[PDB]
């Protein structure tokens, strides 16, 4: 029901190539993954190695080719076999340096970030606003996921200022929903493999 009504605003979303992420967007702009060329042709010795220069973080964030400033929008993302990824809605990477967001996965709605993430394979969580005393760290909240989602549906109601996440694999049951979102700027669909080499696609009806 709630998912069927949201599917009424199904839009064709295409990724936009940016020069601030190490992500790899397909030619059709309908698929994105992680890993970068051979190995950044840098090989700290063992090629892939384990970039300790900043390990535990790859920094691969991408947005949509079209911005959202009104009306409702809905699109699905296929994260099958993926052990980690970040998807939802973003207002851009304008405030990514000030709070080393992408660098330290500092996703926060106050920074223009309304997304959810999965890590380790079975660790789902929702990024929320964190204490100002520690601006370089978000308030990650663990989500109770019983049926690992093989496809997530994102619904955005600019007018209502809300971002919902549906579990297509779970009868399309609601996973999380951002309410009273500060939609004062143009938002775009956020996607992030999260070091995960497994590509995340966007169905498209």
């Amino acid at each position: 029901t709630e998912l069927t009504d949201a599917r009424r605003y199904w839009v064709d979303v295409t990724l936009a190539t940016n020069n601030i992420s190490h992500a790899v967007i397909a030619e059709d702009k309908r698929q994105v993954s992680s890993r970068n060329p051979q190995i950044m042709y840098q090989a700290p010795g063992t090629l892939f190695t384990f970039p300790s220069l900043t390990n535990f973080n790859y920094c691969t964030g991408v947005l949509g080719s079209q911005s959202i400033t009104s009306g409702k929008h809905y699109w699905e993302v296929d994260v099958s076999k993926k052990s980690a990824w970040i998807l939802g809605v973003c207002a851009g990477f304008q405030s990514d340096a000030m709070y080393n967001i992408e660098q330290n996965e500092n996703y926060q709605p106050k920074y223009g970030y309304w997304v959810i993430g999965l890590q380790e394979g079975v660790k789902y969580s929702v990024f929320q606003d964190g204490s100002s005393h520690t601006p370089f760290a978000p308030f990650i909240v663990p989500l109770s996921v019983i049926i690992c989602p093989d496809r997530v549906g994102v619904f955005v109601d600019y007018e209502a200022c809300t971002v919902s996440f549906f579990n297509i694999t779970n009868h399309g049951f609601l996973i999380y929903k951002f309410s009273q979102c500060s939609f004062s700027k143009p938002v775009f669909p956020y996607l992030n493999p999260r070091k995960c080499t497994v590509p995340m696609t966007l169905c498209s009806p």
